[PDB]
C-alpha cells in the first residue's frame, strides 16, 4: 500500500529511497540502497523490491551496474543477490510467473554492447539470472508493463533515434512480437498498467512531453488521454488504489523534479500530490 520511489539523479546519483503513504500524502525515507543508482529498473516479488540495474556515476562509481538488490521491508534492509548477465543501465524490469525480467538497456562497459535488446530472466529460488529471447528492436530508456501474461516493451531509444514501436513477450513460446506504434516517439517514458490497459506516460521525442498514451490491447491501439501536468522525461510511474502516480523525472522546459501527479482513470483527470523529499529523474518506481 505505499509507493517507493528509489534511486535516480538529482542536479548526484542516488542511493535514497522514500516512500509515500496515500493515506496521509507524505513521503518519508527509509534505508538507502547499497549502491547509487540512476536510470534503476525495480520490481516487487514477494514482499521485496528489486532494484536492478541502472547508473553509479559517483567519483569510485562502477558508471553502468549489473548488480542487483533486494529490500525486504520487516527488516528495512538492502541486500545485494546474483548480479545480471549484462550490464544495464536505463532498463526496463517486469515480473511475470515468479520471476524478473530485465528488459533491454544500456551497457556502456567497455567492450559493451551500447543499446540492448537482450532480455534476461531472475529465478529468486535459484539466485540465476538467465538469458530469454531478444527483442526486436534495441531499446535504451524503456518502459516496461506486464499485461495478460505477457510483457509489453515501450518506446525507449536506438542508436543510429527515439522510438514510437511496442513490442510484446510471450512466455509461454519464448518470442517477442511488434504490435502497434504509439502515437509519440518516447525514450524514458514511464509505463503501467490499469484497467486492462498499458499507460505510456511522459517521456522524451528527440520535446519534454506532457502526454500520456493508453494502449487497448483488444483493437491493439493506442489513445491519447489527458495529459499530465508537468512535463516528465525519466519518469517513474507505478499504480496505487485504482490510480498511476507519475513520480519524479526531468522537465526540460525547473530540471529535476521532486513532484509527482496521479491520474484517475475513471475521470481521466491528472492531481498533483505530495511531492517528495528529493529531486529524482531517471528514478525506479514500485508498489508494495
Amino acid at each position: 500500500g505505499h509507493i517507493y520511489a528509489v534511486g535516480g539523479y538529482d542536479g548526484t546519483h542516488l542511493n535514497s529511497v522514500e516512500a509515500y503513504d496515500p493515506e496521509r500524502d507524505e513521503w518519508h525515507l527509509v534505508a538507502p540502497m547499497n549502491t547509487r543508482r540512476s536510470g534503476v529498473g525495480v520490481a516487487v516479488l514477494n514482499g521485496h523490491i528489486y532494484a536492478v540495474g541502472g547508473y553509479d556515476g559517483s567519483p569510485d562509481g562502477t558508471n553502468h551496474l549489473n548488480s542487483v538488490e533486494r529490500y525486504d521491508p520487516e527488516r528495512d534492509e538492502w541486500r545485494l543477490v546474483a548480479p545480471m548477465n549484462t550490464r544495464r543501465s536505463g532498463v526496463g524490469v517486469a515480473v511475470l510467473n515468479g520471476h524478473i525480467y530485465a528488459v533491454g538497456g544500456y551497457d556502456g562497459s567497455p567492450d559493451g554492447s551500447t543499446h540492448l535488446n537482450s532480455v534476461e530472466a531472475y529465478d529468486p529460488e535459484r539466485d540465476e539470472w538467465h538469458l530469454v529471447a531478444p527483442m526486436n528492436t534495441r531499446r535504451s530508456g524503456v518502459g516496461v508493463a506486464v499485461l495478460n501474461g505477457h510483457i509489453y516493451a515501450v518506446g525507449g531509444y536506438d542508436g543510429s533515434n527515439h522510438l514510437n514501436s511496442v513490442e510484446r513477450y510471450d512466455p509461454e513460446r519464448d518470442e517477442w512480437r511488434l504490435v502497434a506504434p504509439m502515437n509519440t516517439r518516447r525514450s524514458g517514458v514511464g509505463v503501467a498498467v490499469l484497467n486492462g490497459h498499458i499507460y505510456a506516460v511522459g517521456g522524451y521525442d528527440g520535446t519534454h512531453l506532457n502526454s500520456v498514451e493508453a494502449y487497448d490491447p483488444e483493437r491493439d491501439e493506442w489513445h491519447l488521454v489527458a495529459p499530465m501536468n508537468t512535463r516528465r522525461s525519466g519518469v517513474g510511474v507505478a499504480v496505487l488504489n485504482g490510480h498511476i502516480y507519475a513520480v519524479g523525472g526531468y522537465d526540460g522546459s525547473t530540471n529535476h523534479l521532486n513532484s509527482v501527479e496521479r491520474y484517475d482513470p475513471e475521470r481521466d483527470e491528472w492531481r498533483l500530490v505530495a511531492p517528495m523529499n528529493t529531486r529524482r529523474s531517471g528514478v525506479g518506481v514500485a508498489v508494495l
